[PDB]
């Protein structure tokens, strides 16, 4: 089988295997930060720099994964926490999109709320234009942040967050398991057809952004990630 | 929200919050051994002595769970490999089906194969009074041994597995990642309603048995688990 | 610290992540052949597609990895067994040498034997104007495949050879230990800087040849390999 | 030449092959446990019973060999985790030695940190008596637990370890590679010469040691070894 797995307890500047995209920058500590304090409308992005096969039309079989990642948002002075962070994957050529006006677009779609995407958001302001839920939430989108389906959740100003991602490609399950920083966990569940909404070859990664009165702290603390692909 | 977790990095006769059934025996290695290898058609079985409220009579809600564990088998000449570990929940009250005859019946279920129970198996013989597949495989159980559900896979001796388990109670959907020796992941996942087939309160646990011929080391090396129901 | 690591069990055209140049293709068993056995001074070299930072001009910090691969070198009539397989690493815009004649090159330098790169070979035959040993032998070569080192050694045709690989970045030292057919393993040791060899950024991977009268199987079977670069 | 090569998937006493001295002990799953956790002062070590040749007086030649093996360390309530496991070669008599304080000998050398003795240590407790430094690290001992020479390195508890050693009597250079939970290598090597420090014929084995407040589980899940020596 054809199998795809690393592992980053830590990020660096340099580093080849990670591809940045808009306001990101690595801290001291090793922390990724997606999002710029005092830009308008920032938008970071960082992807696993190589593309990750998830099928082949040879065989028409789609690959699983077992994925999971911690990440933490904090408030600052005196903006709105917002916007959030996402969890996602895209085709090998995937770019933020052109004149991103960020804010509940969460760095992957235009301004209607549009891309060629699949993810997992972790929103933290309600964007009615994309028909968010009233209160903080976890979501699964595809190819659009009007999400397919979302699940109430709390975001908490500095605490550390950690989430286990599977796919299941018989079933084309995509589940989420997300446990807060007071003990608590939090799922979503959902169908989606890899192979149907993406092509052969992609790339997964993380994205952030904010808008002009909203703005906090988005940070990548860690990742492994394992996919697995059936060549006969 | 009701929430119940725990961590173990080893365990050890002594500590109450597990209960002990059958030839189970716990290694000065911290490691948890589930069957007798000099026995005939041992069964072994290890419970988290506090029960948990998986659903409310109350309310009606059903909670999620995320819970991830290490494993060992491994060979010993002169006897077939057999017969393999499950992970199972089941009423309070669970204990080894009486005149057990071990073997295929992983320990949880009558000859016919039939118990009350729900649980994931990691089966290394195949009987075909169960309807096992051909090969190795990880299979998805309800009140049965005759898996719901099955996936090829391979147990290798003296590789130290891993696993991770999703329970969505809103899909009602189990997945299972299993981390293999080659460093494959293999996936399965299934709808099981778990409200329709267990009580409020049940355990968790693990069993392993072998037969006259059969046998093999069973080790349980780690075990980390989270469940939360709402109860709003 | 920055880590990268892999493990092949088989291969796959398609795979993102390998780089195929040349005659390279892969088998229905999942091995890479490197060499077509109907062109003259053919040429075909795999990669890994991933750069690995080998040494910082930052810090000044030097690499140390290990790697663990297998190969096949098989006869075939009536063309003489040559020319061999090297493992390589070279600048990460590495390209197989224009008008590469194949041969004793064995891809990876010009017609007088130069190039950039620093690799082992597992020569099988004796070119005179690169001043080869008389009988098949494995070769430490840097810059040159007028190797630095060699120790004597014996390519069994249709045997499957296990080498493994550790670069001690500390003491610049790179071993090679070889399991030859009989049981035996042939060993090689070498100072070699590659702070001061090669750039920052390279690739690694594998590379045969033939000429017109010389040709032979040369395959690739596995490959496992991790390198860990300080950052503090 | 003159080989030697074996392969141990798991050991039992009342098996030839193996020798055991001291509270050495071997688990239901085959696994060497050095250390007893109960004993003060314990000291377990396992010699391969037949004698290996790697050097002769009547050529001046010396072999060159690799081996690989795995271990694993882990804490235990409410003792220190110390002292630690060493791979070692001795003269074939080589007993523990007499009135050990076992801790920081590592059960090979004396109260003063002497013996007669070339091994690898992986050491979890820093003794300022042997010039330790001030973290856990791997060395490089010749006749002497005040190593040669050392590197920074870290013991996980519960964790298995793979380590790769490579001698190549040419350059008389010794080569370590250990895994490490993180994914991440360690590497250390060093010129030792075995002819001058060892005589003809020796013993290569495992020993761990303890004290009074400090013990842990020390145990060797696997080893593979092969040398050759040219006899001509
Ligand atoms: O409060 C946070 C929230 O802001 C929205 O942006 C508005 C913007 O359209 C305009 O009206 O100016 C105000 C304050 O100056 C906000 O910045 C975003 O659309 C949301 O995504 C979120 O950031
Ligand atoms: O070989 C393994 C397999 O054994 C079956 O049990 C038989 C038993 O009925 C009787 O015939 O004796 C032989 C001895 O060779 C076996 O022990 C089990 O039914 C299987 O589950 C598996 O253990
Ligand atoms: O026999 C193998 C050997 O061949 C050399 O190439 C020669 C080539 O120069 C010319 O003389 O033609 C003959 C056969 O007709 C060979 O192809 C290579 O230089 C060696 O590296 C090796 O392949
Ligand atoms: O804690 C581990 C460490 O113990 C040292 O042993 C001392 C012993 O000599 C005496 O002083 O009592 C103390 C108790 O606090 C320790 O047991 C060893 O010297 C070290 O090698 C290591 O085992
Ligand atoms: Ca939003
Ligand atoms: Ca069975
Ligand atoms: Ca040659
Ligand atoms: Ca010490
Ligand atoms: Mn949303
Ligand atoms: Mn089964
Ligand atoms: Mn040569
Ligand atoms: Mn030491």
């Amino acid at each position: 089988a054809e199998t795809v797995s690393f592992n980053f307890n830590s990020f660096s500047e340099g580093n080849p295997a990670i591809n940045f995209q808009g306001d990101v920058t690595v801290l001291s500590n090793g922390n990724i930060q997606l999002t710029n304090l005092n830009k308008v409308n920032s938008v970071g992005r960082v992807l696993y720099a190589m593309p990750v096969r998830i099928w082949s039309s040879a065989t028409g079989n789609v690959a699983s994964f077992l994925t999971s990642f911690s990440f933490e948002m904090k408030d600052i002075k005196d903006y709105d926490p917002a916007d959030g962070i996402i969890f996602f994957i895209a085709p090998e050529d995937t770019q933020i999109p052109a004149g991103s006006i960020g804010g509940g677009t969460l760095g992957v779609s235009d301004t209607k709320g549009a891309g060629h995407f699949v993810g997992v958001e972790f929103d933290t302001y309600s964007n009615s234009e994309y028909n968010d839920p009233p209160t903080d939430h976890v979501g699964i989108d595809v190819n659009s942040v009007d999400s397919v389906k979302t699940v109430p959740w709390n975001s908490v100003s500095g605490a550390v967050v950690k989430v286990t991602v599977i796919y299941d490609s018989s079933t084309k399950t995509l589940s989420v398991a997300v446990t807060n920083d007071n003990g608590d966990i939090t799922t979503i569940a959902q169908v989606v057809d890899l192979k149907a909404k993406l092509p052969e070859r992609v790339k997964f990664g993380f994205s952030a952004s904010g808008s002009l009165g909203g703005r906090q702290i988005h940070l990548i603390r860690s990742w492994s990630f394992t996919s697995t692909l059936i060549t006969t």
